[PDB]
């Protein structure tokens, strides 16, 4: 996990209104997101990892060990059970809550980081760019 740990800043976005929309966000949620640009920061400690994201909008923290589920509660207010992995070299996050999944899926390419989120037929891409 590495290669992924740092402060990431968001540069490029396409589609997070289909995602949010899939997932139910309210439309006046969804202006706010549209223009803010996150800050991630992903820290480990041992076998502890702790994935931040901050923004001006609304701030998250989750810790957890790769492979063992735990409870989250999402920056739009649901309740998940979450297992984090790491599958070919990428950091996939899975959510499961009411019979439905969304999966957030970290990939590295050209040292900037990918962030794929899948929610029905909604595929949203986040591209981060690490700071130094
Ligand atoms: C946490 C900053 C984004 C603000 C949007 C809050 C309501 C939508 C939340 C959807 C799930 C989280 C999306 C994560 C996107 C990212 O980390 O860039």
């Amino acid at each position: 996990v590495d290669a992924f740990l740092g402060t990431w800043k968001l540069v490029d976005s396409k589609n997070v209104d289909d995602y949010m929309k899939s997932l139910g966000v309210g439309f006046a949620t969804r202006q706010v997101a549209s223009m803010t640009k996150p800050t991630t920061i992903i820290e480990k400690n041992g076998d502890i990892l702790t994935l931040k994201t901050h923004s001006t909008f609304k701030n998250t923290e989750i810790s957890f060990k790769l492979g063992v589920e735990f409870d989250e509660t999402t920056a739009d207010d649901r309740k998940v059970k979450s297992i984090v992995t790491l599958d070919g070299g990428k950091l996939v996050h899975l959510q499961k809550w009411d019979g439905q999944e969304t999966t957030l899926v970290r990939e590295l390419i050209d040292g900037k980081l990918i962030l794929t989120l899948t929610h029905g037929t909604a595929v949203c891409t986040r591209t981060y760019e690490k700071e130094a």
